[PDB]
């Protein structure tokens, strides 16, 4: 988990993004995109830096993130990858937009 006050807020957000409350739209972001399994044979040609919430959780648990900004960059990279790869009318993009709304509104409540 987070040690710094701001990293504890980040860890709180991460726990919320992984909670049953948001599972209906969070689930595509729980684990790395399995490009082979999903038939997305161009995924790793288009997405140079895959990211997902299990990777963010591992990095938080390993004290990889030194500040809130570094944590937020990985969460936003995950959404950006979704918006880059997927047609904007795909269900996964609607789910990304909803989960990013949850993220951005709570990230904005960061303690100073
Ligand atoms: C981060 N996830 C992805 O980018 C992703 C891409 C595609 C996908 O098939 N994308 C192609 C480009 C349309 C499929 N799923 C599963 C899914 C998700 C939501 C509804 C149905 C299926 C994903 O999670």
């Amino acid at each position: 988990g987070k040690l710094s006050e701001q990293l504890k807020h980040c860890n709180g957000i991460l726990k919320e993004l992984l909670s049953k409350k948001h599972a209906a739209y969070a689930w595509p972001f729980y684990k790395p995109v399995d490009a082979s399994a999903l038939g997305l044979h161009d995924y790793h040609d288009i997405i140079k830096h895959p990211m997902d919430l299990s990777t963010v959780k591992r990095k938080m648990e390993n004290r990889d993130y030194r500040d809130a900004q570094e944590f937020a960059a990985d969460v936003r990279l995950m959404f950006s990858n979704c918006y880059k790869y997927n047609p904007p009318d795909h269900d996964v993009v609607a789910m990304a937009r909803k989960l990013q709304d949850v993220f951005e509104f709570r990230y904005a409540k960061m303690p100073d």
